[PDB]
């Protein structure tokens, strides 16, 4: 009559907000950056960066939805249904985490 | 509301000491070869990825290089979620 007591779930959870919080200002960073290439730099090197934060916003867009997939699932009940969200969870905050590691 | 390197290093730790009980769980019941055995010990490598980076994570942060201990959260979070979906993949 037990399975998953642990704090996993919650430090998925908690991870993947600090993220989402975080990747605003990193943001806001590289669109200025961006903006100054797309005026003065080279075209090739600003899109470059253009189809990368377009490939982060997707992975962002990926992470939020699973957050509230994540949410859900656990306000009704069913901590199971929520796994596969939570594996999707880490796999979203992977991707953002690696590619401003790249940027910076 | 904590450091997002130090909140990588609690889920490693924590996934760490599950995925670790599990394999040793599976091991003590169950335990080219059969594939069983190949299942197993790929878990079990797994694991060892998962820890040498959470050490090698715990290195960096105390060397002091900013570069070297982002990059090796980075790579955390990578182990983390390999491990986790391989995990998702067996239940």
């Amino acid at each position: 009559r037990g399975s998953h007591m642990s704090p996993i779930a919650r430090q998925a959870l908690d991870i993947a907000k600090s993220v989402l919080e975080h990747s605003k200002g990193m943001f806001d960073y590289w669109e200025g950056m961006l903006e100054q290439y797309e005026k003065t730099g080279d075209p090739d090197q600003a899109n470059k960066l253009r189809q990368t934060l377009n490939r982060v916003k997707n992975s962002v867009g990926r992470l939020e939805s699973a957050l509230k997939r994540a949410e859900r699932a656990y306000d009704t009940g069913n901590p199971d249904a929520a796994v596969g969200a939570v594996v999707e969870l880490i796999g979203n905050v992977h991707e953002i985490m690696s590619t401003f590691h790249e940027l910076f």
